[PDB]
């Protein structure tokens, strides 16, 4: 509708797949090469459905901060024949707040879905289902089952992968530019 739902949509066009584990169907963002990321809570195994093909894992990796604390987000490299648009550069150096977010999801459930979210708050520490977890970005949309995984854009910026909510906020777990050097 304007200009931070067409970077959404520039990134939901060429960097997602839909990722079905035993845990369920996530939106995935692929950052580079073979290499994706997906909520720690999907419970990658040694194989995944991809836009419904079974895919080898060829690596998966639950990061975890130098305090050994839970950061929810899983790092997936897939036994894929293409690879994705590099987009690294999108990626934050720093925590930080931002203003005007998107939140984007694509699953059979829910087909190319935009939320405008607003105001997103460096929350830091939440409890997400019973386990410790840092660098939590807040916003206030009511979110729901079935948008885990979805992708946080703001202009210029891929901030975040959205990992719980409480009924009346979301939370998003970070994504840094040092997650992905190679």
């Amino acid at each position: 509708m304007g200009p931070g739902f067409d970077f959404a949509q520039a990134i939901m066009k060429k960097n997602t797949v839909i990722a079905r584990t035993e845990k369920g169907e996530f939106t995935m963002l692929g950052v580079y090469d073979r290499v994706a990321v997906i909520p720690t809570h999907a419970s990658v195994g040694e194989i995944i459905y991809i836009n419904d093909v079974e895919t080898r894992v060829l690596d998966a990796c639950a990061l975890r901060d130098l305090t050994d604390t839970n950061l929810e987000i899983t790092i997936v490299k897939l036994d894929r024949n293409q690879k994705f648009r590099d987009i690294r550069h999108f990626l934050p150096r720093c925590e930080d707040d931002y203003n005007d977010a998107v939140l984007s999801v694509h699953t059979s459930k829910f087909p190319n879905m935009y939320i405008p979210v607003g105001q997103v708050t460096n929350y830091g520490f939440l409890n997400l289902g019973g386990t410790p977890t840092h660098r939590i970005l807040m916003y206030n949309f009511p979110t729901r089952a079935g948008q885990c995984g979805g992708v946080v854009t703001t202009t210029g910026k891929v901030i975040g992968i959205h990992v719980g909510g409480n009924g009346a906020q979301g939370f998003a777990a970070m994504l840094l530019h040092s997650y992905f050097t190679d």
